[PDB]
DNA sequence: CGGCGGTACTG
DNA sequence: CAGTAC
DNA sequence: GCCG
């Protein structure tokens, strides 16, 4: 806390206005300022911290000394509105800035005047719902609904809830279901059947991303709702992967996002490349053998981590 | 200087 | 493609 | 913004 509470509003201001690299820098400086054993008190001290350069140091000496940070006085008043628009699924910083330039200030303005993509229209229709977390118990019910429908046309299908669910969180922003088949081939063409089964029973309410004319579809992003009173619309993400990519896909879909980024960053320093598909060597490199998550960790020179230890 | 993760849709 | 998303 |  302290200096960090002021750096954070700045970091978010930069993020929502699209300065993602500078926001990134603020993020990492804030982390470093979160785990330093002591209240920094000197320019020299701050600078000695990995993640904190001269500039960020300049701004720390200004905080606990004058109590203020003049930079916060220069945050565009547009920022709260950019964040409002930005929270619409399918609208990012470019779209929000454009709406704002065109004079849009409220979701009512958006509803009545903006031209919305199909995704943004669904995003708007479920604005509040997409901003809530569900109890992990609800994520379980949702994943089982998907699994039960999948196992209907092929009981061999492996279905696994990933993301914050697999990391053990008490609540989940949505449900991430990884689907594969141990025989290494029966995963092909399952999306059509699965999705239609799920539509058939009124489980799926909206589709956000779903290239079903592509026999090579990898992902489904959309919306579902369990039956009964007091149910909310929930975001559901499904990926279907070849068994050969199981460990990398599992690792990717388990996150956290910051964890994946860090791990891929490490692979690169070691002459590798890590994706949801595989871990390979840096033109056509070599695909490395990764039958299990542990294999990816080992090859990177790391101690294995339980999903819950990946909650970065 | 130049990377900051690597990849899949949509229009 | 630029934009957005996982 | 920060890093090598
Ligand atoms: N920029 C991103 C976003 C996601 N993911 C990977 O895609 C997975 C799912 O994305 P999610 O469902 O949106 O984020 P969650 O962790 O489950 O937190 P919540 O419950 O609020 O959703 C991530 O775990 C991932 F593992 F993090 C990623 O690799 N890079
Ligand atoms: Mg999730
Ligand atoms: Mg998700
Ligand atoms: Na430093
Ligand atoms: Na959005
Ligand atoms: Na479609
Ligand atoms: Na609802």
């Amino acid at each position: 806390l302290h200096i960090t509470e002021k750096l954070e509003v700045l970091a978010k201001a930069y993020s929502v206005q699209g300065d993602k690299w500078r926001a990134l820098g603020y993020a990492k400086a804030i982390n470093a300022l979160k785990s330093f054993h002591k209240p920094v008190t000197s320019y020299q001290e701050a600078c000695s911290i990995p993640g904190i350069g001269k500039r960020m140091a300049e701004k720390i000496i200004e905080i606990l000394e004058s109590g203020h940070l003049r930079k916060l006085d220069h945050i565009s008043e547009s920022v709260p509105v950019l964040e409002l628009f930005s929270n619409i699924w399918g609208a990012g910083t470019k779209t929000a800035q454009m709406w704002y330039q065109q004079g849009f200030r409220s979701l009512e303005d958006i509803r009545s005047q903006a031209s919305l993509t199909t995704q943004q229209a669904i995003g708007l229709k479920h604005y509040s719902d997409f901003l809530e977390r569900m109890p992990r118990e609800e994520a379980t019910e949702i994943e089982q609904t998907v699994q039960k429908a999948a196992q209907a046309f092929n009981s061999g299908l492996l279905c696994v809830a990933c993301g914050s669910y697999r990391r053990g969180k008490a609540t989940c922003g949505d449900v991430d279901v990884l689907i594969t088949h141990p025989d290494g081939r029966s995963h092909r063409g399952i999306f059509s059947r699965l999705l239609d089964s799920l539509r058939q029973e009124g489980f799926l309410t909206d589709d956000l991303v779903s290239q079903e004319e592509n026999g090579q579809q990898q992902k489904y992003l959309g919306v579902c709702r369990l039956p009964g009173p007091g149910r909310r619309h929930r975001r559901l993400d499904i990926i279907v992967v070849p068994y050969s990519e199981f460990a990398c896909a599992l690792l990717y879909f388990t996150g956290s996002a910051h964890f994946n980024r860090s791990m891929r960053a490490l692979a690169k320093t070691k002459g590798m490349s890590l994706s949801e598909h595989a871990l390979s060597t840096a033109g056509p490199g070599r695909v490395l053998p990764t039958p299990t998550e542990k294999d990816v960790f080992r090859l990177l020179g790391l101690p294995y981590r339980e999903p819950a230890e990946r909650d970065w």
